[PDB]
């Protein structure tokens, strides 16, 4: 993520980092204790699921990893245009849960109130940098006429566009599939927007979890 600083070490105990081939590919968010969610375009095999990490490049005595023993992607996601952008992991077994590992409520109200969000992850910053300690950065969700203003025909029911007109802070590669938290609800996840990274003209573009609801209740009592 561009244009933030580092996370609290207490304000994020429900993000997740997903690993393949010994090296970061995502983030997520814990929702349940036998569960995470992150993007659709995530999906590989031999994923491996960090919980309760701060900084990549330490043994944290807070983590935990799990295998994902089942990988559940929307069936109506659309790669080309990112629509459905969605995908439960069942993590090997219950989430060891702690002070620093807890799941995080979902926004079910597709009508809610709050547009003061965050974002968080270990992807990309301004530098061009991978960090080791996880980033955050304050933004704002865009209504949903300003959304489609800024990618006309590109926007459906199943998105939100969130930025930041002062700085530009904005979410990149290595971050898809975090979460967007807005009253401390998880209202969205990242899935797409500009390249180069920088929200200041076109907002970034997160999965609306309140359309998932049903979808997600079925998934986890299947
Ligand atoms: C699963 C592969 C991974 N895909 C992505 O990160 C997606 C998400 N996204 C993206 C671009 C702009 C914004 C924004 N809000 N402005 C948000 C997301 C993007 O472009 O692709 C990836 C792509 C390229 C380099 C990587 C390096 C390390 C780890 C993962 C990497």
């Amino acid at each position: 993520l561009v244009h933030g600083g580092p996370c609290d070490k207490t304000s994020h105990p429900y993000q997740a980092a997903l690993y393949t081939s010994g090296h970061l590919l995502c983030g997520g968010v814990l929702i349940h204790p036998l569960w995470v969610l992150t993007a659709a375009h995530c999906k590989k095999p031999n994923l491996q699921v960090f919980l309760g990490k701060h900084n990549l490049g330490q043994q944290e005595s807070s983590q935990e990893q799990s295998s994902v023993v089942r990988a559940v992607i929307h069936p109506d996601y659309d790669a080309a245009s990112h629509d459905q952008d969605i995908m439960l992991l069942r993590l090997a077994r219950p989430a060891k849960l702690s002070e620093l590992i807890q799941p995080l409520p979902l926004e079910r109200d597709c009508s809610a109130q709050t547009t003061s969000c965050h974002i968080l992850g270990w992807g990309k910053t301004a530098d061009g940098d991978f960090p080791d300690t996880i980033q955050c950065a304050y933004i704002h969700l865009v209504s949903r006429e300003e959304c489609e203003h800024a990618y006309p025909g590109q926007i459906t029911q199943n998105m939100l566009c969130a930025g930041d007109e002062k700085y530009g802070k904005d979410s990149c590669q290595g971050d898809s599939g975090g979460p967007l938290v807005c009253g401390d609800h998880l209202r969205g996840l990242v899935s797409w927007g500009n390249i180069p990274c920088g929200s200041k003209e076109k907002p970034g573009v997160y999965t609306n979890v309140c359309r998932y609801t049903n979808w997600i209740q079925k998934t986890i009592q299947a």
